[PDB]
């Protein structure tokens, strides 16, 4: 089957009110947890190491761990979730490019040193998540992997 599993209770937005809530996601098979998401400023497609443009995403002790959020495209959703890795994250939502169901998204070397979660979530999720953080909010998240 596919590599990204459709899930239906597994992601929810825990802050700010405004996008709190359950949504789908599609969790990555290779691969409960509580992390606060990052949109980086640049590298955003996760295509190139992070170390180039000194960005990482490792969180200060006591801080919640780091959800980085990145976007559809360029290459492969594997790639992006070890580059994600690399860079000290302690999660990866790659949002869809299009609107559209996320069973689609997941089309038909490293892939067995993969250990953070994964998941694919639809665009306007992702949109969302973006306008919030873009205001000044912290976006919170619990991950189930259930
Ligand atoms: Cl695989």
């Amino acid at each position: 089957g596919s590599r990204f599993v459709v899930e239906k209770n597994n992601l929810k937005v825990t802050s700010p009110d405004s996008i709190k809530g359950i949504y789908e996601c599609a969790i990555g098979n290779f691969g409960t947890l509580v992390g606060t998401v990052v949109y980086p400023k640049s590298n955003q497609k996760a295509c190139k190491s992070y170390s180039d443009f000194d960005i990482s995403f490792k969180s200060k002790p006591g801080r919640l761990p780091t959800f980085v959020l990145i976007d559809r495209g360029d290459c492969y959703f594997t790639l992006k979730a070890w580059i994600a890795q690399q860079a000290g994250a302690a999660a990866i939502l790659v949002a869809d490019s299009k609107a559209e169901p996320l069973i689609t998204m997941d089309t038909p070397d490293y892939l067995q040193n993969i250990t953070i979660p994964s998941a694919l979530i639809t665009k306007t999720l992702g949109d969302s998540i973006k306008s919030a953080l873009s205001g000044g909010d912290m976006v919170n998240m619990k991950l189930d992997w259930t």
